[PDB]
């Protein structure tokens, strides 16, 4: 057939599409690992059984076990981020979009986010049809295990004989295996195995970070785009000891005596591999404590993550790395709405009084020193405008600043200091069809559509300015993947460094200056320079 | 004669002027105390010897012993604040401007400033010709002792027999005596002794504060205008213990064995009363330590000042007090230029680098905790504009904010909380002829001319807008003195309270909103609410 490709594991046939005047061959649902079920739950992935007879790659694959967000039942803005194929443990599958230096096309690999608890490669928003066609590049995506299925970490609690029972981070190992699979099969799809770029958003972005710097994988890919997600962010890493405690609570929460873990490991694990996945998928959420602190995250395990995400870069030198990273204007509004939904409304702004500003701020930063609490609270007191709507606005900035934008800023400075070629963007456009309330502004994840080039899709409703910005943001990705540099020629987009922290504003207003330094530096110097000093007694 | 008035001490003849179409009778140089010389140096003032034969009151009186500021030799902007009559210890004289409820005219009494070290009532800038004529009110002014001549405080260091040798604050006692003199002689000048208002600026303003709240004098005047000066400001009060140390250093600095103070007081004082005044006037300045910390200030003496300027108002209730107070835009530039003249220039702005911003800030606030130093420094870091000129600008704001505007703000809130009727202004006009550099903006003391109504003087060069604002600011004073309320009718100028901290902007631009709350509250909440908390460990 004109649509069978001969992979390292066997023959597979996809389907052919015609996007933007270009034929692309779309192969979805290719297995890259054995179905991680039965005794293979919680364990590292193992390469898939070679097959005979061409495998049907025209359907969407299953999504990894996870729970549906139903905070706004029916409301579509929430459900477009829920699974759109059935959930299953049998979920380790790859997708490749392949068009119709000399030795093959570039290959871009997407890693979705969703807080290491949720997410899926099959969401329409991640369709790489347009990107491949207009970019004339190869794009791939894949499911990786999320929640306790990917991050149950119990090894310290057992004898060393049982180390591989639940080592942790196996969702990172999934990505590693899927990435290795693509490098092995790049040439078979028309791709140049040495021309690969990772890109992802939120947790996917943090995973890109992890795949680039892990000792297990360091060297295979040196070119990556991290949208709103870096491993130094608080939600993106977790101690061994915390994971063990969260882990054994899930054990107790599924009625396997976690007290027995130390003396009879084999028995407790057998119990955990007997529980219906739906039960794990629910009870893991008991250990959800406060905002943006999920019970699953990349764990310091002395294996995939040998140390803390700020002791990684003491050492290594990144002369060969090309990095594109950035943020959106209102990273935190979405999370603030969800974790304080008693106060807030997805449609209307909330005039929040002073006492309840203190009550909410003191909640979010309740684990910081009160002298930090006091300093954050003063750094975000309003004095101009109508004070009610501004209080809510300022809590949103505080959330987004502390948890996303300024962790990104800091890592960007760290990378450029060790020699990487870093380019920084800031996404400020509020999509004209956004179904969320106006006060929530430019939402976390709002920029994904644009980098994927969905505004080129004439069947989707977008303003002509929006189509233009979509064309421009997609070309940033393609040019970066192609040359390591997002900048068009005749476009100034200089390198980002601590010495010169310039960033490119992605926006639909053409009256603004699109190169800027000051504003992000002022917001983040609070978090990255000043607040470290008040912690010192 | 048509110009002799019969005072409580004797007959005195002045001269007659015709200002703004009105005849005013000007009596300058009337003695209100014995010349405080010989054994009367350092001591409290004593009422003057009654005289026979009409006393000539047509000349300017002497100015109290003090040193000339010659930082910019020749340059007139500095010298117009230097004495314009000869300096002498024999300086305790009163001036009264008297025009040509039913029982007599209102009486306004001016107290000049100059840091309790300098200043004089005879400066042209304090001429009350226009104010009296256009206001149809009585205006008086007088010299009070400054420097060590008014504030040498040694009583704790001697036996109680010698208490009156140098009790301290005798410059405040001078004012008290001159004020009592005017109340005794109000009716003789056409004035209503019960219709008195004190007003002053800087140290004079702080003295108004002291004259209104001192137990010695509380009750005589309940209506006062404090321009840029309140007793809670750091430069405006000093412990007994500091004064004693500063005092005995001056003793040693004049070669009287201050070690002998405790055992033979009479001898050491006799030595100090033998020193040429020029020597005291110079050597007192040795104890000038850092910016805005002069060696003379109102001293906590358990007599005129019974306690600290924030424990005064725990108790008393001010239902009957009418207070008008305010500030200028750039209180601190003048002092910053003088105390760091190695960096700065009276004509041009200085592009000040980051390191030298730290070096200067760390100097000014070197006695505060470093955690306060750190917090001030962050609260005044620039991020917008060209950073060089802004650093200098921000140090200026820090100086003015901490030393003048926010001490004023705090006391204003304290007064309105105890029942006083407080009205607050903010002066923002840069006089078109100001001889100081542009970066220094609206200088401390720049508003005095306007409240005195000097822009009505057609011989002085002023823009028509400036003449208008002068007419408007003078009418604020007159209406306040007349009714306790600065506001014209048909003009909104509401009361100031912590609940509603509204202030009237005095400016020549007619496009601004002249009533404002936000900006001063944001600047001062740092000094008055937040910084108190970082001091707590
Ligand atoms: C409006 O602006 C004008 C410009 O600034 C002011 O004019 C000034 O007016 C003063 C006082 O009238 C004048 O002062 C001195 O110099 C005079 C000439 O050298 C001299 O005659 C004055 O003194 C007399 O007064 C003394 C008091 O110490 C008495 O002992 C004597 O009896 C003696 O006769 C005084 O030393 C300025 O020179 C003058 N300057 C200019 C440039 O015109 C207005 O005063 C001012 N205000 C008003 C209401 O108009
Ligand atoms: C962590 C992050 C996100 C979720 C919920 N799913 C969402 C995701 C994204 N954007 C969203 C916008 C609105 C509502 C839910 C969204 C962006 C990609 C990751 C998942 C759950 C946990
Ligand atoms: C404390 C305060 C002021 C001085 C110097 N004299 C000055 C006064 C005033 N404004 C001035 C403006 C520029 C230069 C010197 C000025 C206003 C009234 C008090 C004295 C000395 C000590
Ligand atoms: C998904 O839906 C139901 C589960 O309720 C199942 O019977 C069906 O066969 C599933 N479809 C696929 C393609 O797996
Ligand atoms: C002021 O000046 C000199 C001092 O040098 C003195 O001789 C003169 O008489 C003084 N004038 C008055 C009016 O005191
Ligand atoms: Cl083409
Ligand atoms: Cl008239």
């Amino acid at each position: 057939d004109r649509l069978v490709v001969q992979t390292s594991s066997g023959p597979v046939r996809g389907r052919s599409v015609t996007v933007q005047g270009r034929e692309v061959h779309v192969y979805t649902g290719i297995p890259y690992a054995k179905p991680p079920v039965e005794d293979l739950r919680f364990r590292k992935p193992v390469p898939a059984e070679p097959w005979h007879g061409v495998l049907d790659a025209t359907g969407l694959s299953a999504t990894c076990v996870q729970e549906r967000y139903e905070y706004f039942p029916g409301f579509s803005g929430e459900e477009i981020w829920n699974p759109n194929t059935n959930v299953s443990e049998d979920c380790l599958y790859i997708n490749v979009w392949a068009p119709a230096t000399t030795n093959g096309l570039p290959i871009l690999i997407w890693i979705y986010g969703g807080g290491f608890m949720t997410g899926s490669a099959t969401l329409d928003i991640y369709n790489a049809d347009i990107m491949a066609a207009v970019g004339n590049v190869i794009v791939a995506s894949f499911q990786y295990r999320v929640g306790a299925f990917g991050f149950l970490h119990l090894a310290p609690e057992m004898p060393s004989e049982f180390a591989e029972e639940a080592p942790g981070n196996v969702g990172l190992w999934d990505q590693a295996l899927a990435i290795r699979w693509l490098k092995d099969n790049a040439h078979a799809f028309g791709g140049n195995p040495e021309w690969m770029t990772l890109f992802g958003e939120s947790a996917g972005s943090s995973s890109v970070n992890a795949q680039l710097m892990s000792p297990v994988t360091r060297g295979l890919v040196k070119r990556g785009m991290m949208q709103s997600g870096t491993m130094n962010a608080p939600w993106s890493h977790m101690t061994s000891e915390k994971a063990v405690e969260i882990g054994k609570a899930l054990i107790n929460d599924c009625n396997c005596n976690a007290s027995m873990l130390k003396t009879n490991p084999a028995h407790v694990m057998s119990c955990m591999r007997s529980v219906d996945a739906k039960t794990i998928s629910v009870q893991q959420w008991n250990s959800y404590s406060g905002i943006l602190s999920f019970p699953s995250a990349p764990t310091i395990d002395g294996a995939f993550l040998p140390a803390d995400p700020m002791t990684l870069m003491k050492t290594a030198d990144l002369k060969d790395y090309d990095i594109l990273m950035g943020n959106v204007r209102d990273e935190g509004t979405y999370f603030l709405l969800y974790d304080f939904i008693d106060y807030f409304d997805k449609d209307d702004a909330t005039a929040l009084p002073r006492d309840k500003y203190l009550e909410i701020m003191n909640n979010i930063f309740g684990k910081a020193t009160q002298a930090e609490r006091e300093a954050i609270i003063f750094q975000y007191t309003s004095w101009e405008g109508n004070p009610g709507y501004q209080n809510q606005q300022q809590i949103g900035r505080a959330v987004g600043d502390h948890f996303f934008t300024c962790p990104t800023n800091e890592y960007a400075q760290a990378l450029a200091e060790r020699g990487a070629s870093v380019h920084y963007y800031y996404f400020t456009h509020r999509t004209s069809t956004s179904l969320w309330g106006e006060w929530m502004g430019v939402l976390h994840g709002d920029e994904i559509e644009y980098f994927f080039g969905q505004p080129l899709n004439n069947s989707l409703q977008y303003r002509p300015v929006e189509r233009e910005l979509g064309k421009r943001m997609l070309s940033a990705v393609i040019e970066f993947a192609k040359t390591g540099n997002p900048a068009q020629d005749g476009e100034e987009w200089p390198n980002f460094s601590k010495e010169d922290p310039v960033y490119y504003i992605f926006s639909t207003d053409d009256k603004i200056e699109k190169l800027a330094r000051g504003p992000l530096a002022a917001r983040c110097s609070f978090w990255n320079d000043y607040l470290p000093k008040v912690r010192s007694w």
